[PDB]
């Protein structure tokens, strides 16, 4: 068996209340709270870039034996800080992983972490003694008062792929679907994405339907075979709509089960926002910790990336996986964050666009036990490492 | 076995003579002709972006039947035109490849095409009826009157990976070496890379030495076991220096063989320049066509990417591979190119920086049988397709 042996996520220590943003934005809060289904939005302090966030997600799950057995570090992102250098090189360094490993990035909007773990599995096929570290790290920024602003978020998800995994076994049924469309994209030079809101909803659902249909055809399966589905989450309601568009043909028992699983799946996401490549996987953690799925049961996953590329595959829960999750820590991570006014949020957002450091505003003193961008000198990013 | 079944490259129809650039830059021509080992530099017309170049390199080697079997289209590049949408999506569209395929970019300077074909191989282990299309496409631009300018170039290399390859079988002996260093990089926003000239030379050589040494140890092999070696080529002398720093230990017969093989390997690169991710693979085509290696003989390859990541692996020639290469087309591609003065060159260059269209300067009417960027409306690139 080969699959997700360890998994974890990290989000920045700040967040803005969606009800507060709605008011500040002069809109019905329920448009956010219910309409798109988001309650709290992660706010990025300058001392947290995709590298530090990435390192932070991975630090709590990487052991010494892991550092010795990891043969590849893959970073999925659409929030790259370098046009050439893979953020995976810095993370590999910060984490102290053994030198003889491949380090690179994969890019395709919100889709990239999927081909990373899937190809990681393929790589491990004949390497039972090796492991692979996949990191999804991104900052979803649309710009103040923009259409996509309410769906913004930032964070990272780290996954350790290996043989005889403790949590999930990746099955051999993945099928991808590519369709050239301009629902969302970010031409070089643009700080923020260009987006056709309505079309992005249609593109997502179509990609999901095509992928699922072909999957169902190739594997001779139906929704009833799944304990629960897990989707890429730009905002909780997006996946809800996509799910609804196909479960009508399913039985009432199946409809109730998948509808319930979905809620557990998007529990964490509601308090973070879109984290691009990591959204699906943050949702997977939420599902694994908020639901009591039994070992042996199968989960169906749909990965999406605007542009667009979609993919559906399954994974089976390993015996005793509950003993390898960190629900308490994750609950704490979200709860122990500090709320910031819409005003402060906008200040943070502006400073971030220019990487304007400020140990006081970012409250750098509090981050003694984590990785953070401490400074940029001579176009080189420097990082503080967990004391 | 699994490996490179088909391989081809494309470079733009323009080039500037290096002796000329030397005069213009008020330097001794030999500094470029001999010093760095470059004779003709590829010049990018605006109507050729990484997408059109990529498609052009691939169009000649994929049959209608292949479009049905290709399961993944991976593009390696550090010259992306979108921070989110993978160029692999547009190419997949332009080539008419079947819809159920993964499309994405891999990024890590000039190293990226290597993990792409290597993981392409692992992916095919389970799918004997599928193929994988890997495309290295880049525009090495340092800036007029810059240190790196003499090593500039542009082009793309397409490789079809499949079972029972017609040209080269990729062996299972690859070993990568990562080391966080700032020899070359390009922070988001910078049109041109930042580079530590000298340091980049030491970084390249160190990565090759550390990669080879470990490879030799793990495989219990030595330079004498190789018919020839192939290296990433920023400029022909760079590989020469790297090879020389390691062959001293070898016997006279091995040194003579590998020195000759190297010259055949860099024959084409001398008239094109650095094409980043595609350099090593353009060199592989040069070696395959200019040398007369026999079936069963083994080639040693070193892939490098500033940042840095290095990898050494081997490949074994397949009987009859010569009949699967397009030496004529290639020889013609380089020779049938049109020359341009250092003046025309600099105008082309400045126009490229802002994608300033001009069907007269770019002589678009001559490109009826190829793909090319014909316009950009509403931030969306449009392309002309082979008549
Ligand atoms: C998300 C949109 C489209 C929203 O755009 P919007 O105009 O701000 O909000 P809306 O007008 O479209 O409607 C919001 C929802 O709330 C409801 N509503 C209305 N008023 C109220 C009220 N008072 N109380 C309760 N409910 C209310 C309303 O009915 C609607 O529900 P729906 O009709 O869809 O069922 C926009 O912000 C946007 O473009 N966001 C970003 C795009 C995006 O996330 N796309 C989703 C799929 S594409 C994807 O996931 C890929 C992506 C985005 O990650 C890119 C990548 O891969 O990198
Ligand atoms: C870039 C990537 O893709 C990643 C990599 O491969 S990293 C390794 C390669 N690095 C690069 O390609 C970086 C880009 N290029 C550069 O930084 C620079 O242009 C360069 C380092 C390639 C050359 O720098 P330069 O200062 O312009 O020329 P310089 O270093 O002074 O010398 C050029 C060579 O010609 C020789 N030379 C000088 N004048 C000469 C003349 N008139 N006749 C003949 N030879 C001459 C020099 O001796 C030197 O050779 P050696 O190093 O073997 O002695």
């Amino acid at each position: 068996t080969i699959g997700i042996d360890k998994i974890n996520f990290y989000v920045p220590k700040y967040y803005v209340d969606m009800a507060k943003l709605a008011e500040a934005r002069q809109v019905d809060p329920n448009k956010f709270l219910i309409g798109i289904g988001q309650t709290e939005m992660a706010v990025s302090p300058v001392n947290q870039d995709i590298v530090s966030m990435g390192a932070n997600a991975a630090k709590d799950i990487i052991t010494d034996e892991d550092k010795k057995k990891i043969g590849m570090v893959i970073v999925a992102t659409e929030s790259a800080v370098d046009a050439a250098k893979a953020a995976a090189v810095q993370i590999h360094n910060l984490l102290g992983i053994q030198p003889f490993a491949r380090c690179f990035e994969m890019k395709e909007a919100c889709y990239a972490a999927t081909p990373a773990i899937q190809l990681a599995k393929d790589y491990l096929a004949t390497r039972p003694n090796e492991k692979v570290l996949v990191i999804a790290t991104d900052t979803a920024r649309y710009g103040l008062n923009s259409g996509g602003e309410p769906t913004q978020g930032a964070g990272a998800v780290a996954m350790v792929i290996a043989h005889n995994p403790s949590i999930l076994a990746l099955n051999e049924d993945a099928v991808a679907y590519t369709e050239d469309v301009y629902d969302f994209w970010r031409p070089t030079g643009h700080k923020y994405p260009l987006v056709d809101g309505a079309l992005s909803k249609d593109a997502y659902i179509r990609s999901f339907q095509q992928s699922w249909n072909e999957y169902a055809k190739r594997q001779g399966k139906s929704l009833a075979d799944f304990a629960s589905l897990c989707f890429h989450v730009p905002f909780t309601k997006m996946g809800k709509k996509a799910l609804e568009s196909i479960i009508d043909n399913a039985d009432e028992t199946t409809q109730e089960r998948l509808r319930s699983g979905y809620e557990d799946a998007v529990d964490y996401n509601r308090y973070v926002g879109n984290i691009y490549t990591g959204s699906l996987y943050l949702s997977l953690i939420s599902l694994l910790e908020n639901r009591d799925l039994q070992a042996g049961e199968t989960i169906g996953l749909f990965s999406y990336g605007s542009g667009s590329v979609g993919e559906f595959y399954s994974a089976t829960l390993v015996e005793g996986y509950k003993d390898h999750l960190d629900q308490a820590a994750h609950k704490a991570l979200l709860n122990n964050r500090t709320e910031v006014s819409v005003d402060a949020y906008e200040t943070f957002f502006k400073r971030f666009d220019d990487v304007e450091f400020d140990e006081e505003q970012d409250a750098v003193h509090e981050d003694r036990h984590i990785f953070y961008l401490s400074n940029i000198e001579n176009n080189v990013r420097e990082y503080h490492r967990p004391e």
